[PDB]
């Protein structure tokens, strides 16, 4: 069995706003729903498409950054992990 993780309240809220329906997820599912949220909110930089802008969105408070790159996978996992129940 793959390990299911449990988003804390803010992360869960964002995932559900993107269409998530449950309370526990695989990391793959968490990342999928976050990608949908980012696209839905149009947070991608228009020119450098690997950059996600968080300075105008609650995702900024959630991750604790102003912007991040989708190519920084260890960083993204770390930002998600701070928002899981242990
Ligand atoms: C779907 C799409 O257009 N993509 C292009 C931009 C980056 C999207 C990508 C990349 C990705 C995928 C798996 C793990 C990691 Cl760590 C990152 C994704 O899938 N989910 C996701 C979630 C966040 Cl927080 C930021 C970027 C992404 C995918």
């Amino acid at each position: 069995m793959e390990k299911l993780v449990q988003p804390t309240p803010l992360l869960l809220s964002l995932l559900k706003s993107a269409g998530a329906q449950k309370e526990t997820f695989t990391m793959k599912e968490v990342l999928y729903h976050l990608g949908q949220y980012i696209m839905a909110k149009q947070l991608y930089d228009e020119k450098q498409q690997h950059i996600v802008h968080c300075s105008n969105d609650p995702l900024g408070e959630l991750f604790g950054v102003q912007e991040f790159s989708v190519k920084e996978h260890r960083r993204i996992y770390a930002m998600i992990s701070r928002n899981l129940v242990s």
